């Protein structure tokens, strides 16, 4: 389920960040993370999915 | 392009419901409206698109 996968992978990519030193979170990724849960309440939860691999594309 | 028609769309619409009565105009005419300017703005101008459809299909 799509709605499923994105509320599973936005944990999954905070849960990468919590670990990261604050400082060293870079900006697109934290962009990428908020398009992800602006389309996630928006209902288009596919769209979220695909916010979150550019939010994985920006991990350190 | 779609950001062309998204815009030229909303005008559209918006023209139809202008002659309406303010009070006979429908609010899922309004929701979808809103919806495609939202859409709009985020530059989804493909899901604009697909929300003036849905717009159209509310006008009396
Ligand atoms: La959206």
């Amino acid at each position: 389920d799509d709605k499923a996968a994105c509320a599973d992978g936005i944990a999954a990519v905070k849960a990468r960040v919590e670990k990261l030193a604050p400082e060293a979170v870079p900006q697109k990724l934290k962009r990428a993370l908020k398009i992800a849960e602006r389309e996630q309440g928006e209902g288009e939860f596919d769209e979220c999915l695909e916010a979150l691999d550019d939010a994985k594309r920006a991990l350190p």
